[PDB]
């Protein structure tokens, strides 16, 4: 709780391998967990990414979600601090390839840091992902959390809707395990996101603003 009153600096570092391709992504910014606001800039320090930016958005700190006082007792992510929880995920793109990921989220000094390993496999050649055919926007989604207990963590479930350029939609099935390095009765996070760019950046990048509240 108290480690998130005020505004906290965020550092996100990603390690990506998809179909033999390679990338590293670094993001700075800050979060305000008392109103659920995130602001972040990400740079692909290894030139043009091999996947479209919005596939990585879900993957790149839920501990910045806003919990109503009446729900403060059900916030897992904050309870596991300043020590760090591990976020594990599996992501199926329908009829297109998979992401499997592991991440440690923890405080380092006064910075909340999130360090991430990613593998991406079986992704179709010139499918929507490897073919960069998704629109550069993000939609709203609900993230259904539930207790794990038998491994002192939480699980999660949601489906991301991706806008394809022609007008169809790429579905991305997420499964999630978090585990500490507290338990919540079944609720969900309501997520809202805006993908932008910075007209004074040359490098390849993404600006991201986002609001999340629990219900
Ligand atoms: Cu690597």
């Amino acid at each position: 709780e108290e480690l998130f009153t005020g505004v906290v600096p965020i550092l996100i570092e990603l390690d990506g391998h998809v179909n033999g391709h390679c990338f590293f992504v670094r993001g700075e910014g800050e979060g305000d967990a008392t109103i659920g606001k995130l602001s972040l800039k990400f740079i692909a320090t290894t030139g043009k990414l091999p996947v479209p930016w919005p596939t990585l958005v879900t993957t790149l700190v839920q501990c910045f979600s806003r919990y109503p006082d009446h729900m403060k007792r059900h916030d897992f992510f904050k309870s596991a601090m300043p020590e760090g929880y591990v976020q594990e995920r599996t992501i199926y793109f329908k009829d297109d390839g998979t992401y499997k990921t592991r991440a440690e989220v923890k405080f380092e000094g006064d910075t909340l840091v999130n360090r991430i390993e990613l593998k991406g496999i079986d992704f179709k050649e010139d499918g929507n992902i490897l073919g960069h055919k998704l629109e550069y926007n993000f939609n709203s989604h609900k993230v259904y959390i539930t207790a794990d207990k038998q491994n002192n963590g939480i699980k999660a479930n949601f489906t991301i809707r991706h806008n394809v350029e022609d007008g169809s939609v790429q579905l991305a099935d997420h499964y999630q395990q978090n585990t500490p390095i507290d338990l919540p009765d079944d609720h969900y996070l309501s997520t809202q996101t805006i993908l932008s760019k910075d007209l004074n950046e040359k490098r390849d990048h993404m600006v991201l603003l986002e609001y999340v509240t629990a219900a």
